[PDB]
């Protein structure tokens, strides 16, 4: 059931009312006391929330119903109010899809160990049943105003910046515009009316889904563009010139800020974030530990990290251990007002050049093909190896700051192939090697 | 799954979230358009309503959420607003129980065809599945105030009577006090805070549960007492003396007034309602048909009748097809204001005397036992037999207005034994005979 | 505008939407930050709450709207949530009336200088005005469940008692029956549906408005009857024998309880409470001080008291400064469960005999009549005299524990007369002296 | 208290909680039965709505609380649900201001006679007071989804057009995006999160507040842009090329559509809508009658009109006697899908050239300066006069389709001066004559 980022899938195939009721029933067998429930704007979300609540109620848990809320606010509100938290969302997936994310009473997403717990209870049907006289009444709660205040107290900044905010027709529309305006920003919102058909654009704030914003920034005269996904756990940014600031740069900006403050410390990033981060962290005298994509919070506990991130998701541990783009965009505005325009701050981040691509493989082979292709690429680059990470596929780092990721995704039946180098010519050289080496090996096992 | 009146049963045994959702899914596979959804105050109802609503939504039906409402208001609202109605309730059962009642867009409970249809669909697992872009938002609706206005306009009576209302800690507490006050009634309410532990009393307004009201009537100086079940589709009444006005006298009163205004016409009642009703209806020039316990309005269509009833449950078809105790309490008060105290109006209703007991019998041998027992009673009394009905067990009617009913039960494993006579002796004789005939057959096989 | 415990009067006469708006304006000129807003169930209370809320918002205060909650829950919620509280209510006044009560961030009612401060601002019309961009959104808050949990945690007692709860169709109906149920009590409720017409009875839980409850306690076999007013700040109790436990007996029971645990300590009662409190407190080695009818907490601050009370209104300082009958309720159940049936417990209380009546008197002839009709009775009986109190009219205490009270009413044009003595004779002779001493000096002018 | 379109003003100066409570007390003295109450997103709207409901309750009226709703949804819901309608809004004014609009049970705005009735009642203090036992409980109602269903039913059109919707941070944002999506439109919204600070732009959809939209239309490849005000009773449009379609062109598309349908009929437009209406109405065999600003509904009963409009505000009598930009945007999409791109459709509208400015005049003179100036411009144009309307200021129509408006606004120390002509030279020449004539006569009385 759980992938890397919760339970996610297409309606009727994987995600059903029946399952959502099973997950509530399992959350109230594994955990007890109070459950904070929230949902995103998808057409199926109220249907799945009513199932979830039916499930949670059946176990004797007191349900606190927050209804339509961004995921971060559900994580924050869970810490403040509840013993467990449940979010109805498929985040960045199309409107055919929904899912469930589960949170603990400290605001952290479920650990791998806790997910397997919940699945064992679902597979067994061994659910805690309340007596009739232990079934607690639902309590409606209003979290967004408290969340917005907690984010303004944390950020401690006033602005006059003009800001373009793109809400993907999602839960961020009920929080980001108001937060920015409270800070004294002049907000021009796009896709900031909540709509589960995602009429504005595909909700995932990939560059190709939000490219129009770069043009909007120049015409409008804004200091900064901010885009989100449907449950607003992601953040994407454009500068005052309408340049897309890519995800590694956004992370590098904060990785530098955090390490320089502390005069050092551990930063934790995903296996698939690049050398912009190692570059600015080492120069300022801290270190980088890489972990699998999915659990940026996990790294904080293990490595005592001051900052953790994956592409589009930063964690601000002094605020709390959830991905918090509301903190992120608040602090990005403080960075600009305190140091000058965003395009000049991105110049102080070194250029690397990434090139990724999927290369299709059956799920039966997947793992064999990666293991055999990592060995071959290592051998061909043996003169240049700095380190091989094995924690999530194979990340091969080279002496000059280049690296290759060869990794199977947990879901789709294919292999992820990333290469990054300090030059375009070498981005191309290494990507070709990695791509074609995987391509050729795939078609071997396929005959 | 469906008995006489909805799906009922105990939490976790037969009634679950899983089933509540499958029923929603079934209703939205069998019908389309709008579902009006309501619940009573049991501790499990919001949980089941959540599951139900998930069900309904998954089929592309547009849910209207009326939340905590009495069943008659759900029936009325279903006719105003929706193509189907669903009610989370077990009406008069203990706090441990809940269930679902399903209504059509004209306000009638499911007919047997439609119950079976729904049962097949659940068994099949073949539920209609909306596409993501056909799942409809929930609409919250406030029914009670419009329901109250509709009763008030139908009854068209102001009053100054003092009324004692017992809402059985249930859904009636949100409606009857306010309808009585709007009519002019001075209401003293008991058990009129909503609570699914039913702390005040067992919710079923059987005399044995509501008999304290008798003495309360005396002290408080009230004209009338009204008592209800947890979803408020039952009504029981006490008079100004504090005397219980049993369920046939109540039906008799309504039978009498309906057959008079008309100048005759048909009155459908249950197979277990006795001769108080036959007496007033023939005297005022009308006829009585009988059906099985379940939906009095089945009768109305079938026997073009002007009134129908079972014990506690009266239908006023000029208003609508559903059991409507809110109409009943409004017309009882109108009756009294126009004609004089209730105790006076009940003297003008012939006495008969009823004794009833249940004899346990396995759900398996029920048809078998009755069969023999009834033909034995037919033989032992053959000189007197005026009529035998086989529609629900056997109702053996004698020449001297007496009768014996020997009926198999539905949701319990017992046979139901009843006698009505015009004397305490002729009663005691026909019952302590009829009971021991069934009793002795059950002690063989 | 303010009397002893709030602004109150007749709709359209003294209390208007206009006044309700000016008070909101005045509160948010005198204070800043957050205002918690609550109301009782009177017909006019939503109209005045809207006017009140418009007032507060206009000053830049952040309004927290609790809607329909009892006064104690508003005072409790104010301490938890806000810088000021506002209650729309006239507590025990008839349905023709409403009012406002203003609370501080610690949950105390308006102190006199706040009252005067507020009145000058209203007369002046110089109200703080928010700029457009400082008017704050209303926040809806659910207080009752949290207030219920706070009271349970403080009473620390589960029971199995049967209890008769009479909510005067008022705000207590949404709270008492559920607090009693979560403890384990089997609640039988009367007048426990909210109704601003107060159909059940006069909302003031005077013996003669709630008399009927006595013969009802016997009938149902309850261990205790509890009655409140419409805002539920008041409590009145009958025992399992259906004997009215008069209001000093209740006070004395808690007096005894609070002083015995402590080993002495001081007890603030109002000037018109009797010798029952004097006796159980001295006996237990504690000290009794009298203050005027108003706010019993003024006593806790001044005299570091462990317990304050007036007739029908107890304060439990360990919980909070407000009159809290939800705490009284629960500690009284815990008393009975720990020391036996209530009728027994009221026997361990000394008996005195009380009589009172009102003499109509113009406002300008109150200051005059009393002082000069008290000079007189002070001289006649200056043999016995143990102490005269003049802090609130004249209260003449004798050496045999007897006493007389002549007092000018706050909010009505009449002189109040009270006599109490250890004996049936000594009582009836004092009341008849003092009552006709006034009546006579009235017809001088 | 009432100006053109309801009671409007700056917070604390004219518009107060105490005023809003008086207006409620007045409406429940002038009218009986049920009152539907709505508001816009202004920071003061909840404060004034609470005061309004307090007033209305005090008179025994049954209050139906629709909360935050656009004005057109309030007029339609009033017709469905109630005997009176109240809207808390200052519509297009800055966030410093608020206001009250009142509506009859048939969904018409209050007539001048009805406004005086209310003002007298407010000025006398003689409000109907309910007895305690007649104060009715407030009923919360959900109008928007019923309203969207009625507009979709009335429009009878499915689409796949791309559409830029600009909600000006206002009540339109809760209806227009959903009504467009349900028609099949691919909606990209700007300023479609409600906020009383109007952070996106000034909510009045004059061209100069919404100029940026024309630029976004091109970049984004949209077929149509639609911009509204704060209460969404106004509509403004840009075509697929980012061309601002001016308010007379929008009215004219619809005058022509309505007059071609009926082969004739009367169209009622305000005194300051110009000649492109006359061109398409006469060419299809209909006639144009003019009335003053603010009363476009008054045309329907008075002149039996099939369509009525003033700049930004169109009435579709067959749906209701209120300004309904939701019906408008729906019918524009239907127009475009059935006839071709918007830019092509506006080419079939004859070109006139307008030029407007104000001239400062003390309130004490105003009337005198306009009367004298109009007599003087008439005489100078005497060889050319088609018609001179006096119903609101002086509108001087010439034989060639040109015209001059000289009008004192009934709320400000200035005189409004319009001139339109088939040609640029004639525009300039006629505007030069009228502007300078008025400008001179002002300073003599000084």
């Amino acid at each position: 059931l759980f992938g890397t980022a919760g339970i996610r899938g297409t309606l009727w195939e994987k995600v059903t009312p029946e399952l959502a009721m099973k997950v509530g029933m399992a959350v109230g067998t594994y955990k007890s006391g109070k459950a904070l429930v929230g949902r995103d704007g998808r057409t199926s979300s109220v249907m799945l929330k009513n199932a979830m609540i039916s499930g949670l109620l059946s176990t004797g848990m007191e349900v606190l119903d927050a209804d339509l809320i961004p995921t971060p606010a559900l994580a924050w509100g869970t810490r403040k109010l509840a013993d467990a938290g449940v979010m109805i969302t498929a985040s960045h997936n199309p409107p055919t899809d929904n899912g469930v994310k589960v949170f603990n009473g400290d605001g952290t997403e479920f650990y791998v160990e806790q997910e397997r717990g919940l699945e064992e209870i679902i597979f067994s049907g061994n659910f805690r049943k309340a007596r009739w006289d232990e079934i607690k009444p639902v309590r409606n709660v209003e979290v967004i105003p408290d969340y917005i205040n907690a984010v303004l107290d944390f950020v401690g900044h006033e602005t006059n910046l003009k800001v373009l905010y793109d809400g993907a027709n999602g839960a961020g529309s009920l929080v980001a515009p108001y937060l920015l305006r409270e800070m004294g920003a002049k907000v021009l919102s796009v896709n900031a009316h909540v709509d589960g058909h995602f009429p504005g654009r595909k909700p995932e704030p990939r560059y190709e889904n939000i490219a129009y914003l770069g043009k909007l920034v120049r015409e409008l005269g804004v200091d900064l563009a901010i885009a989100q996904d449907g449950d607003a756990d992601r953040i994407a940014v454009f500068d005052e010139k309408g340049n897309y600031v890519d995800e590694d740069t956004v992370i590098a900006l904060f990785a530098k800020l955090y390490v320089e403050e502390h005069g050092g410390g551990t930063v934790v990033v995903s296996i698939d974030t690049g050398s912009r981060i190692d570059a600015v962290v080492e120069r300022a005298g801290g270190r980088v530990v890489r972990i699998p994509l999915g659990q940026p919070h996990d790294g904080i506990k293990r490595y005592k990290a001051i900052f953790a991130a994956e592409p589009w998701k930063l964690v601000h541990p002094k605020f709390g251990p959830w991905i918090d783009p509301f903190v992120t965009m608040g602090l990005l505005i403080k960075l600009i007002d305190e140091n000058g325009p965003l395009s000049e701050l991105v110049k102080e981040i070194p250029t690397y050049y990434l090139k990724k691509a999927n290369v299709l493989c059956p799920d039966e082979y997947k793992a064999e093909v990666v293991r055999r292709a990592a060995e071959e690429v290592e051998r061909k680059l043996s003169s240049e190896i700095k380190e091989v990470l094995t924690i999530s596929g194979f990340r091969i780092a080279l002496n000059d700051g280049s690296w290759i990721l060869i990794r199977p995704s947990g879901t789709e039946p294919k292999i992820r192939v990333v290469a990054e180098a300090p030059t375009e010519k070498r981005r191309d050289e290494l990507f070709e090697m990695a791509y074609s080496t995987v391509s050729r090996i795939v078609k071997e096992a396929e005959k």
